[PDB]
């Protein structure tokens, strides 16, 4: 373990702050670390406070990869992140090459499609959403997003971002893929012609679109759209947060998309 | 159709921006006002951008109710706005008296409680879905917020916050209301007993609550929980956001919340 200052270990303090250095990246949490390394993301070194148990199976996880893991005592812990208190554990893990269409079709598990959503807090809670629900991955278009490992991204996502595919594409790109792939697009709308609650019933690999607006999202995905799917409230004149809308999606499938795992 | 100053109409230039009092405030975009003045709320006066249709209807509900309504030119609609921009129909309102357990227990359907939820944008979002699932009304216990008026809960919400009822409360004074209710309480939690899709089998009206830890809620509403309800995920190990979890646990009471209305 390491308790001093530094040591050769301020690479941590470098990857951490506003820095600048894209190259690597600080993943805090077990869970994102665990799921990180299971997408193959790269890790220099990962390491533990050292007045919290450090998970067995992290530990194991990152024997059988050869991963280093190194302890550090509370004070310099401490001194590090604050004030979310501790990540009480972490590691330093290099970038990886932006996501791909490829990535998402040797997955398995329904797509996730956003259109116009901008806001980085739902683009977020999307990622977490996703993930736990068994998305195999997630199609940004017009998003503004420029790269993933955006720290408000990777913050807002409580680091699940790398977890899985996360593919920045221009509507067209998209559409062609999508089409070619055999997927089936379903576009949820507060005025689909289908009830969500349907969305169990069907056997094929979906790719379930999402807009930013009620009117969202493009009329022009409406082409390559199979059918509405819509999410029964009180009236159909309301609507609901397009991250919301997703996990009841979602959890209507899980059964389809654990199937497909 | 006004473009004088001070015309009068001045009151949204003083009631809309943060000014002295606490009392009357804005409401932006359509749908906010329908609900509001569905509700019970006073409105001064609804206005309206000149170069953009208005929406025939809100005159209905605004001529039964004696509130006036104004037109505005684009020049002068948006030399008081950004965005959208097209927030397009709003009007000023006086905040109605804060929330009682009573406005809860007379209306009908499940009711949300939130424990040591603080982060606003959550609480909005949770507000819009608890609205349009039909929610009787949310208790937010340790929110630390103030007053339902502030104007961050208000834009959080789109302007919802008034079309039910919301009751902040102590940890306590909520436990002894849900008790003599009648009310079956069920807390949610990745790792409760019974699951979520089972809910919509429970006859009996009910009350969910909602923690802001993964370790939340406070165990000191066990006693009066009769039941842990848990969301099946790819894995009990991780968590869904706080309004996430909130939207599929309404979804499956859709039902008997359709049924108490
Ligand atoms: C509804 S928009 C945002 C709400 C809108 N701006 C409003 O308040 O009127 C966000 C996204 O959630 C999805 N969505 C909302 N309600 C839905 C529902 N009831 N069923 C299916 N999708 C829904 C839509 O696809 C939309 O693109
Ligand atoms: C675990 S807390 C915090 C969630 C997440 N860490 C966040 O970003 O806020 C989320 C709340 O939603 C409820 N919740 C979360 N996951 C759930 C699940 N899998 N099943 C049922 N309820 C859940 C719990 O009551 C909890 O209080």
């Amino acid at each position: 373990a390491n308790p001093s200052d530094p040591a050769v270990q301020r690479i941590i303090d470098v990857t951490k702050p506003s820095r600048s250095n894209i190259k690597t990246t600080l993943i805090e949490d077990v869970e994102p670390l665990m799921h990180s390394i299971a997408a193959g993301v790269e890790f220099i070194e990962v390491y533990g406070s050292d007045s919290s148990p450090f998970p067995s199976e992290l530990l194991d996880l990152c024997g059988r990869q050869n991963i280093p893991v190194r302890l550090i005592d509370s004070s310099i812990v401490n001194q590090l992140f604050k004030g979310e208190r501790k990540a009480k554990t972490f590691g330093i893990a290099r970038v990886p090459r932006p996501a791909r269409f490829g990535d998402i079709a040797s997955r398995r598990g329904d797509v996730v499609v956003l259109d116009g959503v901008k806001i980085v807090g739902n683009i977020g809670a999307i990622v977490r959403t996703s993930l736990a629900l068994g998305a195999s991955g997630i199609i940004l278009v017009d998003s503004d997003i420029t790269s993933i490992a955006d720290r408000r991204l990777q913050r807002a996502s409580r680091g699940y971002v790398f977890s899985l595919p996360v593919v920045l594409s221009g509507r067209e790109e998209a559409i062609a893929f999508i089409r070619d792939s055999g997927m089936q697009l379903m576009t949820l709308k507060a005025d689909g012609d289908i009830s969500v609650k349907e969305l169990g019933d069907n056997p094929d690999r979906l790719a379930l679109l999402f807009g930013s607006e009620k009117g969202g999202p493009s009329d022009l995905f409406e082409e390559a759209s199979s059918a509405s799917v819509s999410i029964p409230m009180m009236s159909q004149t309301e609507s609901l947060n397009v991250s919301v809308s997703l996990g009841i999606a979602l959890h209507e499938r899980i059964d389809r998309n654990l199937a497909a795992n």
